[PDB]
């Protein structure tokens, strides 16, 4: 309808986006002020009302989107569902209201494209992430059996071992705090910890670089399609089209 | 034979892979439960029997593979030999039973391709890895002679020096824990430690990046061959084929 | 005019650049000597006069540039404005005189091209930098509310939380110094800190790699234009020109 | 001459290289044994004679090379000069005899090519390395003036400041050990240290990545020339040759 189209044109405008962005910033700003324990009862009540006002605007915003697009229809987009879930959860009296500042990502298209490039890059690194999970699980079992009776605060159970192996992987006090004390009791403990550090720091870097390279390439195409209407074809496809042109030229030549 | 082909078709199926994967997970799960020191005698005996059941399945699995393929023949693949070695070692009554969770890598083709890309990338970085080994050995000898008499816990012998130089390379308490105390006795010790850190962190990063770049390219070809039957030709070869087509066109033209 | 052209040719020469570079180095050298608290009154007065001499040369240098180019005109370049701002601020009797050693960057063209490649690369990473800012802000609010009453030195207010979350992101004593003590009171604190470390170290690396890749490509073009007069065309444009040549050949052929 | 050619063919052989490599390893092995303080007088005297034997072989090796190639002539190669300098310095009775294990690099061609790729990559990163030097110098002067009177062990002079800023850049105890104690006296010290960490870790990574990318590409060409006799032409040159072929085809066509 004409009314549905007039609302969709209003929602899709730059001015509507700037209003919603400003209210997300305002809501984020009042929640950060609400962390201040020294505030008076009146100052806290005022900020709580400003938070209530920001939330009511988001309910009106989402409701306008459900009418202008539909109920099949708005919910067909993961970014709208995320925006709905975040505002609908606040209407049910969890505790972490500051998570609605994540809406900046969904409302700003350039930020939205960066995050969807990272999410689309995750399937392609799943095998590397599973290999890291396997290495961590094997190492956690070994460390519990080897050092749990002598160092129970760090290796007393599987949970404790997973925690201190994550610490060891991040190279945080790994030697002065963990392995030099462990070696005072188990002199050959370096045989376990030095290869564990070599393997996990390498795997983590591999996983991170895999995400960065894919996400950069994916975002580069999404940004191109959002501006021009399409993306740049790969060099291999351009060389195939050039090769097909050479085949068409050779076919037209030598005969007819 | 018809029986050998029916077994090979069963082994190569997706359902057989999912059964073996589930039993590896189950075995890994019971071994992690066996780390719990608070367990009763009955609970431990039950898990030990479940571990025995998982192992007997793997013996039947490997035996089925030796019949369906051969004895020259199954052992012609490094992934089958690895699977054989890991299950045959358990039948000899070492201590680290959790290493059979590494079978997930050999059983899942996507994980198998990630690991073989990393292993195939190792020869190409051997010279960088040897340079790191040389720098570490030279530095360990120097540090033993320079600081061993005054700091014997850290540099008393070659083994102690290799250990604390690995710690220094990982930047773990390098200054507050090692070099500021060493400098209280040897004021110019920074002349040794700051270039050592500059050289080794650089070489380690070079080695790691070398593996990541090669492994990514190698896996990209192995994944392509496993799905399509072949891999994408390099841009230089495509440009050579295009160049050869231009030579064939020029030869057919100007004369005949 | 002939005088204006003779000054511009003097300014643009290699010898004038080497004189200005030497005076920047000299000024930097005397300021580093002025950090020495053990210096006599005469030694300090001498260095203060040498600093005064270096500054008067820069005033003459800038004044020569304003005459040889203009007042619209010299100030049309960001590198000249930076050079003007840095010398004009010294004539107003802030405290950090050593910031004029940054002039080496503006005076040496190779260093100037490296820095402008980094600055030109910043817009393209703005969305990633904003995502990091959002994650840090959300995390700072959460950490203040969760741990501020029990750990006020680290999380007592928003400012304190932003500081210790930056420390946590850099992996500095994150576990032995912050999270193991926090977990003694809040056993599930790892649920907050381990994903925060995973997200921020990843985002920081993404931001840094984004700057490095773009800056390298941008500098590579600026260095080419400064030497040859132009830069290398992209492979996609070269393939488009080759494709356009094949279209012109096919059009000239088959007819006329 | 026939004798000079027979020696050059002996020097250039694989067997001569394997003998020299074995003696370098042997020399390195005895020097590592000489770090052992518990050794008897006879055991030490024996190893000292083995070290003397290894050195005499190197003198004969270098002397054979000076005859087979010349005196203009052997010294025309940086790798021969390095080999000469390292063996000639031992004949003058400095202290660090283990530096002759660096000869492995010069004797093994694959290791030699890795190191020359790194050295050839250094000029191209000189501007980034100078920018890091400038930032470190400015920061060292600022930190001496700001914190030297209150924290003289860390910032008492320029040398002390350069040392603890290098520590801060490596993120080693930067907060718990340096900046939290400094902030107890100077509450706004984070304004200096957090941007310093942001700038230097970024610049170091930029410098390291710049070396890794260039060194990889340079070694890839040197390895190709050492095996095939030449290196692979860039994609831009191949596209220029293809473009030149299209120009020659178009010129031969439409007329004659
Ligand atoms: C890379 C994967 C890294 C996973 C790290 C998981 C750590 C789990 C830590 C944990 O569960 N506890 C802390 C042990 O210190 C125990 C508490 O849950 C109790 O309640
Ligand atoms: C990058 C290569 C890094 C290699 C690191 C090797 C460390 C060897 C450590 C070592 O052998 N000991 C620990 C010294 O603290 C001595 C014990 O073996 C005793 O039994
Ligand atoms: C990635 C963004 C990281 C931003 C880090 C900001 C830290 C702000 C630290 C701060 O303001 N204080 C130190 C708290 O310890 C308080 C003092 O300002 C008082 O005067
Ligand atoms: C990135 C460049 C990093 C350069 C680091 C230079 C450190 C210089 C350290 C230094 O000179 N001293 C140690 C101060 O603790 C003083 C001693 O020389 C006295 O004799
Ligand atoms: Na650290
Ligand atoms: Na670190
Ligand atoms: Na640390």
């Amino acid at each position: 309808s004409h009314m549905s189209r007039k609302i969709r044109d209003l929602i899709e405008s730059k001015r509507f986006q700037n209003v919603i962005t400003a209210i997300i910033v305002l809501n984020g700003a009042v929640l950060g002020l609400l962390t201040d324990t020294t505030l008076s009862a009146s100052s806290q009540n005022l900020l709580e009302r400003v938070d209530q006002l920001c939330l009511t605007i988001f309910i009106v915003e989402i409701s306008l989107k459900i009418y202008a697009y539909g109920v099949r229809g708005f919910f067909r987009s993961g970014w709208n569902l995320f925006d709905f879930v975040i505002v609908a959860i606040a209407l049910m009296p969890r505790t972490f209201r500051i998570f609605r500042v994540m809406r900046l990502v969904s409302v700003i298209p350039t930020m939205r494209r960066v995050v969807q490039g990272m999410l689309l890059a995750l399937p392609g690194v799943g095998s590397v992430a599973a290999l890291l999970t396997v290495v961590f699980y094997i190492a956690a079992v070994m460390a519990t059996n080897l050092y749990g009776a002598t160092f129970p605060e760090w290796f007393g159970d599987l949970s404790k071992s997973l925690y201190t192996l994550f610490q060891v992987m991040t190279l945080e006090s790994w030697s002065m705090g963990i392995v030099r004390p462990v070696m005072n009791v188990h002199p050959n403990a370096w045989v376990f910890f030095i290869p564990f550090i070599m393997l996990t720091t390498f795997t983590v870097l591999n996983l991170f670089i895999g995400i960065i390279v894919d996400a950069m390439a994916i975002t580069k195409e999404q940004e191109e399609e959002a501006k021009t209407g399409h993306h740049q074809e790969p060099i291999s496809q351009t060389l195939l089209h050039l090769g097909d042109r050479l085949d068409r030229i050779e076919k037209q030549l030598a005969q007819n």
